[PDB]
């Protein structure tokens, strides 16, 4: 078998036990797409993932790829170019691709279940394969003639990268300085350097590479407002028919030596500096370049979140099938008997509170990244929750730094619990889990800092919001929290306490921005809480939606459950109660940290530290 | 420079501020080594380790040993060994080797200072060096004869190896099978197959090897009880000259492919398999291997926990000073207007809550173990804090955990803080953190996992102590408590720390005993004991920082100025983050332990 263990069971039981998106399919935009078929796909990816995809995820880590400076191109491992030609030949890579463009409608939630699959077995296979909705991203925000180019791109399956960051402008966005500059026929020179580019070159994997980059056009003003957005192709071509005609001047120029995923070529890219023009045209012949890339940027947190998760799920069923083979030591119960019988490590206190909390938060991250893609369709939305169209969206705004950023921390710190379940072992290269934190690293960097992310999630989606999305999902656990089984009325109670403390928490830090302005320096106690409220936001999801998970458990045991499906319904009610005594707690004493920060940290001289 | 940023100026801190070890040199066992010539030893192997020890820290990595399987031997990289030399030149691998072996006699609180230092710059390369210290172990455990041996193994630089783990005996210590087969003329014959030895093979870096194995005579009852404890050398030799002979029967069958840490040589090692006998001495001529194997134990303990705090020191330092030179945004303040100047990140407050959790726990934890080995002499542990030798004893043992295995886990998840401050280049071989992150993952698995660690705690260092050892920690901290004004609500945090750990003790304790009635209430003390361990550690830190506080405030009311006045800044700021910030989670912690259950115990295997 390979080192990829999926969970096809815990997306079906979410997507059509918990969530309800079984409701839409069959109908409109979803006609023809029904629940046993969206089953079916789910299981053949899984096996696909599990399968060719994985089978290449040891290879590219080991044998990684090479820069080429004869050619100006990156080499990727054979094996892992073997997989990528696995995933195109069965279409996944136009998967919730628009129709006219060759995809298969279907619901967000659906298409991030599959995804998920992929980023568990070989993540980076994936980041390979987003040409295509980028390219749908490009026809959305193109002009007529632009979607004839965005048509061929994704009809072609050329790759595609997006590209913002330059050595001095990563986090600060507005600080790039790469130009571009008008030409007579209406085309644009682009000109600078740009680093850590995902998939800036990919061996002879496409035909063509569609570079989405952002720069400032001669004698724009400062700041994100200035940036424009081009379409930067590796290679000109015919405008019409698609021809791949001559080389146009983007060239990768270094290929990184990262902790982890490591067949993912990140790349420093330069435009117009090897002899020939970077020719761009602008995107949607307009200049509006930060605002287009909005779709590209919750795109990548989406994936980020998914991947994170993705791969603690993988780590967590290692780490289990592992813990249920390996004899070592008598039980506690007869630690002073030295007759006593070994037992398997699964018998241990210690090893089934570890388990616990790798599978609570395994599931309670699943829980959220679905929960927040039933917000990415309207239809999906109104069906399941009622709500309309703006407030889906600001809802989804509200939820992708939650899913980036909580899920991105919770994954890294969670799978050294995997790790440490396997014993010494778990530091060797023979198991999966030491690649797993290495790759999974990056989760807390790819598309934003963990610190931007929560600076993001409290200016712009709670305060900028006006609180309306963070009210909605605040008062959707209320009402969960005041419905009336007795089984769960601790759970219920451990949450109450908790929503009351995240509360707290953004009516402290809500004071400290407010009072900026009698006060400037109040609004450093916003940054230094900022990203223990995000945390904070994500435990209590997790646990209220852990909570409705056990709440449909019960229901489906009452009922009748048997075999293995008994066998699920009551781990979910045990993660529920698991997570609500062991992890919600802790938020109370969060609460008090952050009403009491005070500005010291900040009035200390650079030199003491 | 070199990947490694050293903090000599902490360690002199505490070592001659805050603890007093100061007052022990210049007599009796420390006659000859005075209060200044400390100071110089610690300033040289710190650039020691700055230049020739880490000049090979990213070679070891990058070009990993390779092992023969023919020849059963491993080829380290050559920059390793020239660092392995260094090393060796300068007499390193002998510090606080007794007098007779060699050494230096030091107090042991100085003896770790100053090999924090080798394994903050290249950790591996203090592993390979443990021959002495390990030869010293077997002097004070052998016969009249083997001291002898002992005495040339010292002398000559022999590496050394403890061998207790097979592949079904890690955690378990007490199952092992391998064997020991007494021959006629009292030697033993050793059978069987061990893994994960580290530096089973270390190539050409020494004369000898000196294998500690753990085996079970033949007959022997089962469990710890049963094993004795064998000397075992790679050749054997002139047990009168030292001359080096011929082959023993004790051979590398494999190198693992490790994470982190890989030019540490992790091996499986086969006695006895090949055709020629292991020859073993019984150490001490006794049937006594746990006991005797002890000593080495609590030296890997200590050894671990100093590596975890190095590790993280110089990962801060690093990150400290990226940041301060990294423009990236506008101040906060400033969020708003876009002509705003830029500015390094250091201005940003999450990037100096970071750095400042990143410093508060590496400056705990250097406290910690600076703390604990001011109890394993007995003249310092009089001298500093009037407890005698067996309260001493009992101190040194409870703390030893802490040491190793609250070490291990913060060490490992502090450095995640050192990345980020680094951004997207945290992320790249190119900077050492990656490998520092890599390299530390092994703290928590090495000589005993956390689980054993926080077991081991509580059975047998407060229950089977009957907390004698605690309780004097507690009145430590509880007098420091109740002793101006500036450090009021420090104390009043660390008050609340302390109730609160007591109340889990109490808790834990508690469960324990309702298991005479009900056997499975003792699976609660599993459930919570490593909590219980990381919330005693996060205790000791803030105490121990408010205590260097204390001090800094009286150098700075005296009037410390430049570069002291801000390193004592910095004290009374880490010791106040650490209290409002790290202590009041224990509050919660105390209320989860109360509420543990058997639900988690009862759930079938199959649920998971
Ligand atoms: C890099 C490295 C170097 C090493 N060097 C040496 C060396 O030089 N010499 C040497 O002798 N050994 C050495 N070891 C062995 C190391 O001490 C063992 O890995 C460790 O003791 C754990 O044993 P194990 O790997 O068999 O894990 P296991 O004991 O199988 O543990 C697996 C899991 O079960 C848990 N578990 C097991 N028993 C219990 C219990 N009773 N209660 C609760 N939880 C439990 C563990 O905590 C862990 O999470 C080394 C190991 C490593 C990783
Ligand atoms: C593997 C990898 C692949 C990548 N792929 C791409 C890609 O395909 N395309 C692309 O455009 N980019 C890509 N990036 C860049 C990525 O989006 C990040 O934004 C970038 O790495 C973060 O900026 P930086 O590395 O310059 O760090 P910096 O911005 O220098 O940040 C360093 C530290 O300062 C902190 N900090 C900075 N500003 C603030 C602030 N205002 N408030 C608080 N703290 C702050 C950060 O949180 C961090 O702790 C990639 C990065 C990596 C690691």
């Amino acid at each position: 078998m390979s080192h990829y263990k999926s969970n096809v069971r815990d997306q079906v039981f979410n997507l059509f036990e918990v969530f309800g998106v079984d409701k839409v399919l069959g109908a409109d935009k979803f006609s023809d797409l029904d629940a046993d078929t969206a089953r079916e796909m789910l299981t053949e990816i899984a096996r696909l993932a599990e399968g060719p995809i994985a089978e290449s995820f040891v290879e590219g880590d080991r044998n990684p790829p090479v820069f080429d400076p004869e050619t100006h191109t990156v080499t990727l491992p054979e094996g892992f170019k073997k997989s990528m030609r696995a995933l195109f030949d069965g279409g996944w890579d136009k998967v919730g691709l628009a129709e006219h463009l060759g995809g298969i409608p279907m619901p967000r939630a659906l298409q991030w279940a599959l995804i998920e699959h992929i980023l568990g077995a070989n993540p980076a296979a994936y980041m390979y394969a987003m040409g295509p909705g980028m390219s749908e991203i490009f026809y959305n925000n193109g002009t007529d003639e632009q979607k004839k180019w965005a048509t061929i791109a994704a009809e072609r399956g050329w790759g595609a990268t997006m590209v913002l960051t330059e050595p001095d402008a990563g986090s600060d966005v507005g600080a790039g300085r790469t130009k571009a500059v008008q030409q007579p026929d209406g085309t644009w020179h682009i000109e600078g350097v740009k680093r850590f580019i995902t998939s800036a070159d990919s061996d002879d994997l496409f035909e063509n590479i569609m570079h989405l980059v952002l720069a400032r056009p001669e004698g724009a003003g400062p700041g994100t407002k200035g940036l424009s957005l081009f379409f930067v192709p590796k290679f000109h071509f015919d405008h019409e028919t698609g021809e791949i005609g001559e080389r146009n001047g983007v060239f990768v120029t270094n290929v990184e030596h990262k902790m982890g995923l490591k067949v993912s070529a990140t790349c420093e890219l330069s435009l117009g500096q090897h002899g020939i023009p970077a020719v761009g045209w602008l995107v949607g012949e307009v200049h509006n370049g930060i605002a287009q890339m909005f779709d590209v940027i919750e795109q990548a947190r989406m994936m980020v979140g998914t991947k994170a998760i993705a791969t603690l799920s993988t780590g967590y069923l290692n780490a289990l099938e592992y813990a249920k083979e390996r004899v070592q030591g008598a039980d506690m119960t007869q630690m002073t008997d030295k007759t006593a019988p070994r037992v398997t490590i699964t018998h241990h206190p210690d090893v089934r509170r570890s388990l616990m909390t790798q599978k609570a938060y395994a599931e309670g991250l699943r829980a959220i990244y679905l929960y927040t893609a039933t917000f990415q369709d309207a239809e999906v939305a109104q069906a399941v929750h009622g709500v309309d169209g703006d407030l889906a969206a600001r809802v989804n705004d509200l939820l992708l730094p939650i899913v980036k950023g909580f899920g991105s921390e919770t994954a890294y710190a969670k799978l050294t619990e995997s790790l440490q379940t396997l014993g010494g072992s778990g530091f060797l290269q023979d198991y999966p889990i030491e690649q797993y934190i290495r790759d999974s690293k990056i989760d807390s960097l790819y598309e934003g800092t963990t610190a931007i992310q929560a600076q993001d999630f409290f200016f712009r989606k709670i305060i900028r919001d006006k609180g309306q999305a963070l009210a909605y999902v605040a008062g959707e656990i209320e009402q969960f929290i005041k419905n009336e089984n007795g089984r769960l009325k601790t759970e219920r109670e451990l949450l109450a306490t908790a929503l009351a403390d995240v509360q707290g928490m953004a009516a402290s830090l809500t004071g400290y921005l407010m009072a900026a302005q009698e006060d400037a320096a109040s609004i450093y106690k916003v940054g230094l809480g900022s990203v223990r409220f995000l945390m904070a936001v994500g435990d209590l999801l997790s646990g209220w939606l852990l909570a409705r998970q056990a709440a449909v458990a019960i229901e489906k045991l009452d009922a009748g459950a048997t075999g293995a499906d008994k066998s699920f319904y009551e781990g979910k009610i045990a993660a529920a109660s698991f997570f609500a005594k062991n992890m919600l707690p802790l938020l109370t004493s969060t609460r008090q940290i952050i009403e009491n920060l005070d500005n010291d940290v900040m009035e200390l001289d650079e030199a003491a530290f």
